[PDB]
């Protein structure tokens, strides 16, 4: 369990708490991160193993991708969501099917790599209020990259399934 905490304290002070679809989060000054065996708002979430990604993809991103604690990058988003009964009713192959062939999910963010790196946390199984806490991390540079990246995705089809999602932005203190 990874447990994200808006408060006083934490390794990244939070720039800006902004609704994207329903319910929006209390404002805090500070994202504290920490791994947990079991205030604002507090957030938990697993990393776990693919749920779509397919053998030729994998070795595509790992070539690309950069990981967590960048020295440069000072920046990062935490954006959690949640996908609707309807997303959640449909079939493995129908998921894939939005989530790649229609949304491109992953070839199309392809480009963003390495300078956006990038962690998911899966929480539906554990009865969190979102079912993704999505963690990315940048040097302040491609900060424009990032939103931009994040409404191309949010244009998608996969994206009308999104019922909650906040944004939430922050700098490395
Ligand atoms: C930075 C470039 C990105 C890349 C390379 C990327 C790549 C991926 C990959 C490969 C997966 C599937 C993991 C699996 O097989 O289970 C995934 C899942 C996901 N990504 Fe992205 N992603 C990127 C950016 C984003 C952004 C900006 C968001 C949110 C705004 C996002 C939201 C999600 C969500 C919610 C899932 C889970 C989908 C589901 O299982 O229903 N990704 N991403």
């Amino acid at each position: 369990f990874t447990v994200f905490t808006g408060g006083d304290s934490g390794a990244w002070s939070i720039l800006s708490v902004a609704p994207v679809i329903g319910e929006s989060l209390m404002a805090a000054s500070h994202l504290a991160i920490a791994p947990s065996l079991s205030t604002p708002w507090q957030l938990r979430g697993v990393a776990s193993h693919a749920r779509y990604v397919e053998r030729a993809e994998k070795i595509a991103l790992t070539s690309v991708q950069a990981g967590l604690g960048r020295n440069e990058a000072t920046r990062a988003a935490l954006i959690p969501i949640r996908k609707s009964a309807a997303w959640w009713e449909m079939t493995q192959d129908e998921r894939r099917a939005i989530f790649e062939d229609k949304s491109h999910h992953i070839a199309a963010s392809l480009k963003y790599l390495p300078a956006i790196a990038r962690q998911l946390y899966h929480c539906r199984d554990i009865g969190e209020p979102f079912d993704f806490l999505t963690w990315f991390e940048y040097a302040p540079e491609h900060a424009t990259m990032f939103e931009d990246l994040v409404g191309v995705l949010r244009a998608t089809e996969e994206w009308t399934y999104v019922e909650r999602e906040v944004d939430i932005r922050l700098a490395r203190a």
